[PDB]
């Protein structure tokens, strides 16, 4: 029960209700699946913390299916850029691309070549953040400047620190739920 504490305490009601109403999609316990609802709330604030850095970008996840592929067709129908098979993440209105963000608690290589080879589009660029600092970007361009990546990187080895001090972190990476 203690990672369900932790999550309402590190992560804000905005982002919390949505990760609880993915898992209900899902049909998913966040008592049970403690560690992909941990997983869930981080990736969340991630996104949201990326969209904010920016306005620069459109934040696709959080959204239910309907509004995200509204929106996705929206951007789609107004710039011709491809649609993409997968909801992705963000929409990148400088670059004019989407983005798929990975957060994971393996290496970031292995992580990434894990979402290339699933979304197997060229085009949807691609940006993963591990929990140690480290990040891998499509064509090693991370869209974003030093400062705001240095952020997420801050907010990420944070959550780590604190599932870590409270005995957390080890089935929370030894998990691959969420990824
Ligand atoms: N939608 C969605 C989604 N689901 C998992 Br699991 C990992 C992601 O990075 C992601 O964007
Ligand atoms: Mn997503
Ligand atoms: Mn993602």
């Amino acid at each position: 029960s203690a990672m369900e504490d932790f999550v309402r305490q590190c992560f804000n009601p905005m982002i919390v209700e949505l990760a609880e109403k993915a898992m209900k999609e899902y049909g998913e316990d966040p008592k049970i699946e403690t560690n992909k609802f941990a997983a869930i709330c981080t990736h969340l604030e991630v996104c949201f913390m990326y969209s904010d850095f920016g306005h620069r970008f459109e934040i696709i996840e959080g959204r239910d299916r309907i509004m995200a592929w509204t929106v996705v067709n929206s951007i789609c129908n107004t710039t011709g850029v491809e649609k993409p098979k997968f909801l992705p993440d963000l929409y990148d209105y400088k670059e004019n691309r989407f983005i798929e963000i990975g957060v994971t608690r393996r290496e970031v290589h292995i992580y990434y070549l894990e979402k290339a080879n699933k979304i197997k589009s060229e085009k949807t660029h691609i940006h993963i953040f591990s929990f140690t600092g480290e990040e891998m970007a499509t064509k090693a361009d991370y869209t974003l400047d030093e400062e705001s990546r240095a952020r997420i990187k801050t907010r990420l080895f944070t959550i780590r620190q604190e599932m870590a001090s409270r005995s957390l972190w080890d089935s929370f990476r030894q998990s691959e739920r969420g990824e």
